[PDB]
């Protein structure tokens, strides 16, 4: 049986594991979303082409790195390699370009060779700007200016991913005699962590201001905003964002303890979640974080909302071809949990392997995909958000229990904004969610959502609304089966507006494949 | 509330997410066990005894490499520094050793004395069965073990050398010949390992050397086996064959690491003591993302039937160079305990590593964290709908017990158990409080660290005449012994599982009890 | 398979129907309680002992009629017929003695022939006490002295049994001029009700003051508290109880609206509960009636507190040796609920068939027992207590869960005060729970809870708490072996206590039966 559909019939969690057959080979289509962070390694056109082709649907901008100059020539060459696909719009896959904050980060300075230090050695840590480029196994430089009002004496200190550790001896103006406790070498502009301390830097800095602004005038479909801690540092981004970029979407990364406390309403005053397991590793404890995951990929598809899974899911590729069983598990697992989307960052950017990495997370995705107990979550779903009366989750849970039913191919969505389709996926079909825009910004935004395969409609609006509804349903129609989702004698599920005034999507049909 | 409390009041899966709080402290106990494979990093007594503090509960021998008075030195190692703790029996902790066969597999030989020869995409590369080129391998030449190779393979087969990481496609064939293309590159090592999918090898899954190793391990009095590369439940019998009546007691682990080992999976696990999920080899033979599947598929198979089953292979594997795992490592161990793995495997990290303790560590930190954040309720009651067609005493006696553990929160678990059969029957439940089976049998508390929750401890005190003081004094030793770890302080409520007279074949007797 | 163990294994609630076989025999047990009034039909000790023979376990009596003279004989020749088994206390089953009060109750005169009052009609009501033996079809006398201050103006009546229904036309000081909706024959002492309607007649009167204080010196083992409305209502009856019969239960019957509203206080300060279906059903509109008989059935479930379902449930057997089809599945549907015990009112006090209608509430138990979805309620009920973490309660559920598993026999329960067995019980095993004990006002409380047979034990208390508990234990295995529970080669569970000052009971054994 195709797509785990023995396993799908368990009515007990235990037995819908034992029943998962490796014989049985997934459908075709492929719901989970790779997003890619483009540096060095991926940033030429040529490349570029070849991770669409590979299943890139969002391009990561890190602006921890480089210049305006710099990232603005990286968001051109990804919409020259999405173009070089439109002369087909069938075949076209829109592809949405995101755009990450720096954040309140602090790092090092330079070294006067990495710097070895010694277990169990003593070390001084000196904000002194002469100190810049004069770094080494007794000297260093810090960026956070007001660091010692509020680091205590036995302070662990974590520098470059959290593997070197540090503890304050004597605190003073603004130096630390700092005591190892594993060191390692060190590099220069390293980052630098501080769990149990109260970081009073801004959330939205001068810098992230202008990599904000940028971002509108470079007209990017998200934003990924880094540290995030409560409420009023979202409504800094949009008040940042304005009424020009009032539309771009804003995902908030949750990289420390108070953003885990407080995430209820972070993720009612943001688009989406980014679960920042790298910084948050760092932050908490690193045998927590699997928790914290969890419990917010949990709340993110109860509240309907995009949830992100990054960092470190695919590590080993940086400089192998194959990943390692614990990446190729734990790549499994987030899509498992519920995750719409999956982020590779720094194996699309520096490593040896970006395009076996992109193809790698497709693979284990559609897996996954089929592996997960969709009656049984959907139940769930349901029962979560039980008080709502909307009249698009009622068109929504409608059209998805149908298409469990008749085991239908694909659920074809006529969506302008978006917020119809949206509906549908956060209840999560197990058929492929084919939703058909003629707006470029909503057709890129769609793929922050498990299951949305948007296509752009480049063909004239109809006079007749009838006519305008079938040339956009036969469209979608033409993609499945060009796709390979389904061909004519298949069944789908198709949600379309019964008249022009229509708010949402409020007509649903069974239709064979013409 | 205390170890996730809230999120076990859950009702829904999905609301059993949205209630996991990482402010939320565990307990003390870890009931997931931990194997370690000892090799060069490991080996010393001084290494040993630190290891047994960080929470080794299995010691691995890898038989793919050594000769015998190697191992026997490993063991003599490992029983020293376990004996190093048998001053204070209250404290003492007993360490279970394994043996993992080298079974049937094929490798490479030596590289010319660059060191290690580049091969390059599209280049060829010459297979030989030639012994003159047994450490002649270079970039156009490579000899391999497999005399009978060109028996089982054919033109457009795939090969795989050194942890499937270059691949290499057969362009022609011969009687002791190979001409292949590499089709991705890579360094290449002396002495690799090389996997033939699709391929049916007709090495035997027991073979003169593994006889010898075998019976080794029989003298050497080990406690359980790692049989790799099994295939079928006729592989299993032929170990149980070779270990014979000495061996009788040694609890059999079936490595699955084909793809006729996950076809024929419920005759190999009924024929076997337990199973392994070989991840490694798994990841070659069958495709990479497929695994996942055969994972899932063989915990919860094993978890309905009430056998051990261990996850293995690249679990911290970052933790051979680096002090940290990366993140994807952290929640692999994770999801294998919530899964349901009843032990969790290190094979890089503490026998070749850098950080060998801290290894230990990350996984004892990991496992207890994710025993509080299962849903043991829900599992609870699928196991007993999994398995409410047996109505065997013990095993009602095992579900009264865990429930009462649920109800009254219990900190722990008493059992007193000769032959570990009652305690395994308690923790194939999956209480939430540690077991604390308390047995006078040597053997039967190094086998009990393959079971989830069973927290072995060997009585060393003589045999009363009188039935109920016996039974007291086990018991009483086993209070001793959660208060010294810290399980429990006075006040607290355990369960305690005994024989109402010696011959009741099992523990017939449950009783709810404060500490005193 | 017996007890419908097919049906058993079902997992859904539509599934668990769908196998219920006919030809699926009962065990020899019977959990279901079975209340019987006494009246003149069943007075005789002749006819006493054949109730007990047929399945009667408590007997009420009524205190709506009768002199104290009247009652007293009634309780006297339950005691002989009941003692006249004690001979062997192997097969003695103890009957425990019931006092109902009478409650605020609204009655009326004498008549001058039951008169005939025509539909639409012309009536009066006057309160003069020179018409307590003069009505007529113009003409009528009421007990309540205050009606008219509560009365208002088009208010319904319903007199005798609600089949009889008035309308107010006029209002004055003691004199009310009704119009008449439905009328019907007359007779004499019938009584009134009144809903929608702040009766402010004391929850206890002087009468009900010495009809409890008679329960008292006569040693009645419960008492069911009529027309309750909230929780000073109990408190009162128990302290009219007091020290000397503190240890009497109270039953508490709701048959009105406050009473619904105000259940969860009432309940909390009663030991039960009775579903008074008979004057409820004229309170509220007879239609909701299976309404609050459900609600209060599953809440005194979740408390773990006993509940009787009672009045009019074999009504037809007054003059028919058969019942209707409508009041066997209302018996049926009472056990399926999860009711413990089971009332006959009318049918056993004046019927023309009353050993029938016994051995036919005997009959529809045992069958609807088994045919009660034990495992899917067991998970509910400690869903419902899962806040608690008492000590005998776990003792309890592990012990049910282990009755489950090896389809043991029975309970065998050690009890002294009762409290243990009734926790067993509160968790509702598949098999009988024999509660072994060697108090008899504890024995004979005892059948007040689903499951439990007690038996008393007649034997002298042992030296040694071991031989005590093994003489006591062997007993228990006797009566289950003589009454048919089980045999040698069969599995029991016993329940016992360690020693001789452990407050509950606290070992459990797997044993065969010797
Ligand atoms: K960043
Ligand atoms: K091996
Ligand atoms: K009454
Ligand atoms: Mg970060
Ligand atoms: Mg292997
Ligand atoms: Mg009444």
């Amino acid at each position: 049986q195709t797509q785990q559909l023995h396993a799908a019939m368990a009515d007990t969690f235990l037995e819908h594991m034992c029943r998962l057959d490796i014989d049985s080979p997934p459908i075709t289509a492929r719901n989970t979303g790779i997003i890619c962070t483009i540096g060095p390694a991926s940033r030429s056109v040529e490349t570029l082409k070849e991770m669409i082709k590979s299943g890139m649907n969002v391009a990561r901008l890190n602006f921890s790195h480089g210049t305006h100059e710099y990232h603005a020539e990286t968001i051109k060459n990804v919409r020259t390699a999405t173009e070089s696909f439109a002369s087909d719009p069938i075949l076209y896959r829109p592809v949405a370009v995101a755009l990450d904050t720096k954040g309140p980060e602090i790092r090092t300075g330079l070294i006067k060779a990495e710097v070895e230090l010694k277990k169990g050695a003593t070390l001084k840590i000196t904000l002194d700007n002469a100190y810049m480029e004069k770094c080494d196994e007794n000297i260093l430089w810090l960026d956070y200016k007001n660091i010692c009002k509020v680091v205590e004496v036995g302070s662990k200190i974590y520098v470059d991913d959290g593997l070197i550790s540090l503890q304050v001896k004597q605190k003073g103006a603004d130096f630390l005699v700092t005591e190892v406790e594993n060191g390692g070498s060190l590099g220069s502009k390293k980052g630098v962590n501080l769990p149990g301390a109260a970081v009073d830097l801004p959330a939205v800095s001068e810098k992230d201001i202008q990599d904000l602004k940028f971002g509108v005038e470079q007209d990017v479909d998200m934003v990924f905003a880094s540290f995030i801690r409560k409420a009023s540092d979202v409504h800094e981004v949009r008040k940042v964002l304005g009424e020009k970029g009032k539309n771009i979407k804003i995902i908030s990364k949750i990289e420390n303890h108070e953003g885990v406390r407080r995430f209820d309403e972070i993720l009612e005053a943001s688009d989406g979640i980014m679960v920042a397991r790298g910084d948050l590793g760092i932050e908490i404890p690193a045998e927590k974080v699997f928790l914290a995951q969890k419990m917010m990929i949990g709340r993110c598809n109860r509240a309907g909302k995009p949830v992100i899974c990054a960092t470190q899911m695919l590590e080993s590729m940086i400089k192998k071809p194959r990943p390692t069983r614990a990446e190729g598990s734990d790549v499994a697992n987030a899509v498992l949990d519920g995750a719409d989307c999956i982020m590779l960052s720094g194996e699309t950017a520096k490593g040896d392997y970006p395009l076996e990495a992109v193809r790698m997370q497709h693979l284990i995705a559609r897996e996954a995909e089929a592996a997960m107990f969709h009656r049984k979550l959907f139940e769930e779903l349901v029962r979560a958000s039980s008080h709502s009366t909307d009249l698009m989750e009622a068109m929504a849970m409608g059209s998805v229990e149908a298409s469990y039913k008749c085991l239908a191919a694909a659920l074809i969505v006529l969506t302008e904004s978006g917020r119809s389709a949206h509906q549908v996926a956060r209840y999560r079909p197990r058929a492929p969610i084919i939703a058909v825009t003629r707006n470029p910004q909503t057709a890129r935004q769609a793929h922050l959502y498990r299951g949305i395969f948007p296509v752009l409609c480049k063909d004239p609006v109809q006079e007749a609304w009838a006519e305008d509804v079938d040339l956009r349903v036969n469209f979608a129609m033409n993609v499945g089966k060009a796709r390979g989702f389904f061909k004519k004698g298949d069944v789908v599920i198709v949600l379309t507006g019964w008249r022009p005034g229509s708010g949402f999507t409020n007509t649903m049909r069974v239709v064979p494949v013409p």
